[PDB]
């Protein structure tokens, strides 16, 4: 139909209508969810833009805070563990064409990986996004940075789309729930262990 970026290198989509809010509430959804996507289940966060820095790019990654305790019996109050959200394919250079939703697909490199929809009502993380974009009107660094706690992620949930031929920067925020099983990655591999003839 027409393009979402001009030969110029212009974006062609169009916001909503934006409320007079100055303040910066459409950089990250206010929740995270874990559902299943291309077959794998996955945490999933959406990302905005700033109002008053509008960026074109960034690059983001994202840390999961937590107190654990090593086989040493050391006890780490808050110790940080990296989530991957595509540093290995360039998934993690966004371009901000609109509103992109960053995926962690839980594997057994993830520290989600025992993470399961009964065990997250015990599990106390947290979840901190940093991103580091291009402000558009010139080209300085500014890091935009936010935080799930595990009341915020919402287990066998999925995003609203907020796009069409335009975004809907009103359902930017908005989920619901899908039918999504119950149990942690690593159960399931362990039931495909078992199940296997």
């Amino acid at each position: 139909r027409q393009r979402f970026v001009d030969k110029n290198g212009r974006c062609n989509v169009q916001h909503g209508n934006l409320g007079s809010e100055r303040a910066e509430t459409l950089m990250f959804s206010e929740h995270a969810v874990i559902s299943m996507r291309d077959g794998k289940l996955t945490l999933m966060f959406r990302v905005g833009n700033l109002r008053n820095s509008h960026m074109v790019s960034a690059q983001i990654r994202c840390k999961l805070l937590k107190s654990r305790q090593t086989p040493e019996g050391e006890f780490l109050p808050l110790d940080q563990l990296e989530l991957d959200v595509g540093a290995s394919t360039g998934a993690d250079q966004l371009f901000l064409v609109s509103p992109l939703t960053i995926c962690h697909v839980i594997d057994a490199k993830s520290p989600f990986y025992d993470l399961s929809q009964r065990s997250m009502q015990t599990e106390q993380f947290e979840v901190v996004v940093i991103l580091e974009g291009i402000v558009e009107t010139t080209g300085m660094t500014c890091q935009a940075r936010t935080s799930y706690t595990e009341d915020e992620v919402l287990w066998g949930h999925r995003f609203f789309p907020v796009i069409s031929l335009k975004v809907d920067y009103s359902q930017f925020h908005a989920t619901f729930e899908v039918p999504t099983p119950p149990y942690s990655v690593k159960e399931q591999e362990e039931m495909l262990l078992m199940s296997s003839p």
